[PDB]
Formats: structure tokens, C-alpha cells, sequence
């Protein structure tokens, strides 16, 4: 029973507490923008804001009236990161930008954002959210070409990084495509997800453990074989959507094989720890929630609540802050922190609150 794991845990309150501390530490006074880190000297990179977007969006499921304004204010902050036309195409930048400036854009960042904006549209029916979801996803899809036979580049403007195509770009683009396919019923999104998936499985999936390698270098086809939880997790979420859309059992079997291997590699089911950066490992928890949505087996929720309980009860420090990595209990207060460390925890708490509500309905 997940009931045993949920107990009297007030996930909804834990989320609000976490958001309060984030705002205190990192909200830029007089704005709805956030600093990157404890130095409070640079506006945040887009990524930590994406976890806020996800949190407020999920909040709508708990209370539309409580979270609608927060979601809209977040969306309007994202407008600061939107570039309406750089070298012929619109898309989000990693830092605030405007039409007359040169942006630094990433195909993965745009897909992470597209996912959130699709969910925001599903929650609210606000067309402006979907317009940007489509624009962000179009930007991600513009990173796809037949160099290496397919796949999507890490970034628009390579400088110090070698030119490469990356699993996370495949995976967030696939999931975005599947969400927009559900909304629009336009088969071109489904076909894109299938094409990108076929390339990704052929080039970046390790058949020995069903985990995902990180990237493939354009210069020589060499693979970065580092295995990160989020490369598996976003592929699992995508495959589960593809299963729902196609009813082809191959997607479910692949999702289950990759998820089992992800649990074996990263999850200590005894204490609930996830042995990776939180801003990656949360994707395994979202995979468990998707599995519950798929088969209604409550054991998936027991795992999710156990891991989220660990975050609160073992990772949270004496100042209500969160560490980068989820693998080990926190034993002293953090001196350094970036926006994404606590925002991902807030998101997890809101997801947990939602599933607690669903179980008690």
C-alpha cells in the first residue's frame, strides 16, 4: 500500500514551504525572475525556472484558483528568455534575451520547456501557453538533420563543446512531440517521435542493459558512454506515450526494461535514495508515476513516495535547502546552491501531493 508510505505526510505543504525558501533566497526583488545561485549576481539560466513551471502547472490540479496566477507570472517570466527571431527561427534562450540580441540557445532546453507548456495548456486551456509550446518544440525539431543519420544537436552555437547529438535532445523532443500529438492529433508529431526514436535506439541505446549513452560526436561518430538517469527517464516517459498512442507492446516492453535497469543502477529501494543529481533523477520518479498511470499498479507509487520522502526527510538541510545530488543524506548545511537544486524538489512535492489526492478521491 502506498498509504503506509504516504502516512500523514503533507506533500502540498512541503511544496509550499520549499517555494517560500526558494523565493526568499533566489527571487529577484521586485520581479518574478530568479537568480542563478547564492551569489545573487546573475539571472538564472532557464533550466531552474523550468522546474518552477512544472510545479505551478501541477499545482493547477490541486487548486486552479491557488496556482493560476503563479503559472501565468512564470509564463510571463519565460517571455524574458524567448527570442522571436535569431537567424530565421524563434526559440528560448538559456538566459534572458531580446529581438536585437544574439542568444545562446539549446535544443534540449526548448524541449524541456515545450513539455511544461503542453502540460500548462492541458491544465488551463490557455492558447498562449500552447503557442509557445509549439514554437519551442519547432525550435527543438530544427536541430534535427541527417548528420549522423538523424538525431538532434546539443546546441545551436557550438563554441568550446565538440559538435554532438545528444540523447536528452532526442528524448525531450520525442516527449514534446507525443504531448502535442495528443493535443493536436496531427500525425506529423507522431511520425517525428518515431523517426527520432528509431535513430536514438540504433545509435545511443546500450542493448546490454537497456540504458542510454549520453551523446554521439559528429566528427567521428564516437559515443560518450556516460550513463545518466534522465536520459533513461525521458526515453521511458516518451515510450510510455508512444505505447498509449500506438498500442504497440514493443514500446511498453522497452520502457519496462529500461526502467528496471534504471532502478537497479540508481535507486536504493531500502532507504529511497537516488544516486544521481536530483535535476536528472527526478525523471525516474516521473517514470514511476507514468507507470502507475499505465497499469494502475500501486507499487509504482510506493516507490515514488518512498523516494520523495527521502528527499524531504534526509536531503533537506537545516535552512530548508537541497543538495545537488540525491544519493546521500545531508549532514551539514549547504553554503552553495543553484536554482535547480530546490526547484526540482518543489516539483516532486507537488507531484506527490497530486497523487496523494488521486489516491484519496
Amino acid at each position: 500500500d502506498p498509504g503506509v508510505e504516504i502516512g500523514n505526510n503533507d506533500y502540498y505543504t512541503w511544496c509550499k514551504e520549499t517555494l517560500s525558501v526558494i523565493d526568499k533566497d533566489l527571487k529577484i526583488s521586485g520581479t518574478h525572475s530568479y537568480y542563478e545561485n547564492q551569489d545573487r549576481s546573475q539571472v538564472s539560466f532557464i533550466w531552474g525556472n523550468i522546474f518552477l513551471l512544472y510545479t505551478y502547472t501541477e499545482g493547477i490540479s490541486l487548486s486552479k484558483s491557488e496556482w493560476s496566477d503563479a503559472l501565468m507570472n512564470c509564463f510571463l517570466n519565460f517571455d524574458n528568455y524567448w527570442h522571436p527571431n535569431y537567424k530565421g527561427i524563434a526559440g528560448y534562450a538559456t538566459l534572458p534575451t531580446s529581438a536585437e540580441k544574439v542568444p545562446d540557445r539549446f535544443y534540449d532546453e526548448n524541449g524541456w520547456t515545450a513539455i511544461g507548456l503542453c502540460d500548462a495548456y492541458l491544465a488551463t486551456q490557455n492558447n498562449s501557453y500552447l503557442e509557445k509550446a509549439k514554437g519551442a518544440l519547432a525550435f527543438s525539431l530544427s536541430g534535427e538533420d541527417n548528420v549522423l543519420g538523424g538525431g538532434i544537436y546539443f546546441q545551436e552555437t557550438f563554441v568550446s563543446l565538440p559538435v554532438q547529438k545528444n540523447t536528452i535532445c532526442s528524448a525531450v523532443t520525442m516527449l514534446s512531440c507525443m504531448k502535442l500529438y495528443e493535443i493536436t492529433q496531427d500525425r506529423q508529431y507522431l511520425d517525428a517521435a518515431i523517426r527520432i526514436n528509431d535513430w536514438t535506439v540504433e545509435n545511443l541505446l546500450d542493448k546490454s542493459d537497456n540504458l542510454l549513452w549520453d551523446a554521439k560526436m559528429v566528427a567521428d561518430g564516437s559515443v560518450n558512454t556516460q550513463k545518466w538517469s534522465y536520459n533513461a527517464g525521458f526515453m521511458i516517459r516518451s515510450w510510455l506515450k508512444m505505447y498509449q498512442a500506438t498500442k504497440d507492446e514493443k514500446y511498453l516492453s522497452q520502457a519496462k526494461a529500461t526502467l528496471a535497469s534504471s532502478e537497479a543502477k540508481w535507486y536504493n529501494s531500502i532507504n529511497g535514495a537516488l544516486n544521481d543529481p536530483g535535476y536528472f533523477a527526478f525523471s525516474i520518479i516521473d517514470s514511476w508515476f507514468d507507470m502507475y498511470d499505465t497499469d494502475k499498479n500501486t507499487v509504482w507509487l510506493t516507490k515514488a513516495f518512498h523516494a520523495i520522502n527521502f528527499i524531504h526527510n534526509k536531503l533537506r538541510d537545516g535552512n530548508g535547502r537541497y543538495p545537488e545530488h540525491w544519493g546521500t543524506p545531508t549532514t551539514s548545511n549547504l553554503e552553495k546552491y543553484d536554482l535547480r537544486f530546490s526547484t526540482v524538489a518543489a516539483y516532486m512535492y507537488m507531484r506527490a501531493a497530486n497523487y496523494k489526492r488521486i489516491l484519496n478521491d
